[PDB]
């Protein structure tokens, strides 16, 4: 149900942060397209 | 009008995120000094 980034060698699940993203003005149906934001920023 | 970071080899414009910044308590008039924040964080 949730979403997590991980390293390429160690299985270490962790919540996605704001500094591991790339914003692009294109998506071509090879994605997931969640209706809500999945950045998980802070208050 | 807008502002974008880019890589040093490929012309690929993209919005500036929160994890590509360095906060320093100094600026010496070799800057732009926008009155509004240009971090573009998320809700």
């Amino acid at each position: 149900g949730s979403y997590y980034i991980t390293a390429r060698d160690m299985y270490m699940p962790r919540a996605i942060t704001a500094g591991d993203i790339v914003t692009l003005t294109s998506c071509q149906a090879n994605y997931v397209s969640v209706n809500k934001t999945v950045i998980t920023t802070f208050v």
